[PDB]
């Protein structure tokens, strides 16, 4: 029998799973997800309460890939095997090791290589004095891959390991993409459905 706890799953903040739903308003940017999310119809969304600008303007293209990291982890319904029982210090689910294809991982290190960051560790220990994050007294801002010096890195380390960067590949069936074309299909549905009958 299929682990079900673990699949087509939300973890609700009194840490019961729950259904996924028609996306909500807030959420419209995330396209991927619009019949199915976990982020469904107050609000904790990165969306725009995470300084992506901490560092003078972050490109567009590196933005991008942070929306995406933003739509996976705020709507994705097919996180149940990475989802884990503590979650206090997170805005909504805390997950842990999720396999990131290699190619989201890489594409996402190259396309912040002209961006600049103040730490490596994004989970914890900014300034909130402001009513957003700014990087603390003795956090020098420098390139993006002075703090993620390797794809590696960056996606395993970014948010505390919340990603374990996977060396499948898209199409593989076996990594989480951060993104894709709801047209074809969700690809996150059989990776995740994999991992539940494998752990
Ligand atoms: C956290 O940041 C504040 C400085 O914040 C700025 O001023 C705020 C009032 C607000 O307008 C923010 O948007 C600004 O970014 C630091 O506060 C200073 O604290 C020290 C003591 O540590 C004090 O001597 C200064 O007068 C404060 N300056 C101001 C402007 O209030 C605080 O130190 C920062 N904390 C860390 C660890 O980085
Ligand atoms: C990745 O490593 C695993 C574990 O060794 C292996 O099973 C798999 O074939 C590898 N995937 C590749 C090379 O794409
Ligand atoms: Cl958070
Ligand atoms: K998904």
């Amino acid at each position: 029998w299929a682990r079900t706890e673990l699949l087509n799953v939300c973890m609700n903040a009194k840490h019961h799973k729950e259904k996924p739903g028609p996306e909500d308003k807030l959420h419209e940017q995330c396209r991927p997800w619009r019949k199915n999310a976990c982020c469904s119809t107050k609000d904790v969304s990165y969306l725009y309460r995470f300084n992506w600008n901490h560092c003078g303007e972050m490109a567009p293209a590196c933005k991008r890939h942070f929306i995406q990291d933003t739509c996976l982890y705020e709507c994705s319904p097919n996180l149940g095997p990475w989802i884990q029982q503590v979650d206090q210090s997170w805005r909504k689910e805390r997950v842990l090791n999720v396999p990131l294809c290699k190619e989201d991982c890489e594409q996402w290190w190259e396309d912040c290589r002209t961006s600049y960051t103040c730490k490596s560790n994004w989970h914890k220990g900014w300034n909130w004095t402001s009513g957003f994050n700014k990087c603390a007294v003795g956090a020098a801002c420098q390139p993006f891959h002075f703090y993620f010096p390797t794809p590696t890195v960056l996606c395993n380390e970014i948010w505390t390991h919340s990603y374990k960067v996977s060396n499948y590949s898209r199409g593989s069936g076996r990594c989480i993409q951060m993104w894709f074309d709801p047209a074809q299909g969700n690809p996150n549905e059989e990776v995740a459905r994999f991992y539940a009958a494998a752990m």
